[PDB]
């Protein structure tokens, strides 16, 4: 699809047989959603935005389904205020910015 | 053009006579720009995101030039660790998601 951007580019995904909505971010290079447990191990990690950093887990290999189109990739899930979608999903469907 | 997000998404922007870099962010509702001065008056603001908040002085009707496309619109300014064009702007100049 084209998505503008009057509004906020969520959508809905589907990850760990859970249904959620989630930002399209390309200001994120990674995929951070809030609390949740997931299929499997992980490692501990730190990122940072605008406001400082969060620690997050960090779970490699998950499948996530954004709008329909099935992706593997990691996903880190912490406190974050937002679930936000970042590149290294967005390149995985193909996402583009056009202008 | 068509910006693919396999490397984040930079461009160059010019503002208060300025060549600055800045990432094109459809997870940012508003443009924030590190530390600099700018033409007029502002009101004090703060902005949050993964990490927390931060103080910001924004300033109304400022032109930018996003890679050659003109724009006018807030422009808030402060402590971010990353100069990102948000979605108040990326409407302006047409900016699109596509998959
Ligand atoms: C308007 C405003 C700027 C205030 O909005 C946002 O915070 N939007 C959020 C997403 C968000 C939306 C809504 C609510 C909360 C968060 C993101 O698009 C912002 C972007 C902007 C940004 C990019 C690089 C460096 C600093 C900042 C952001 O925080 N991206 C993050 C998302 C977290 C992640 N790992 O993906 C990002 O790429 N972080 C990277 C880069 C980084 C290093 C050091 C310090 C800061 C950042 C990381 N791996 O930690
Ligand atoms: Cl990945
Ligand atoms: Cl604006």
């Amino acid at each position: 699809p084209q998505i503008t951007l009057w509004q906020r580019p969520l959508v809905t995904i589907k990850i760990g047989g859970q249904l959620k909505e989630a930002l399209l971010d390309t200001g994120a290079d990674d995929t951070v959603l809030e609390e949740m447990n997931l299929p499997g191990r992980w490692k501990p990690k730190m990122i940072g935005g605008i406001g400082g950093f969060i620690k997050v887990r960090q779970y490699d290999q998950i499948l996530i389904e954004i709008c329909g189109h099935k992706v593997i990739g990691t996903v880190l899930v912490g406190p974050t205020p937002t679930n936000v979608i970042g590149r290294n999903l967005l390149t995985q469907i193909g996402c583009t910015l056009n202008f």
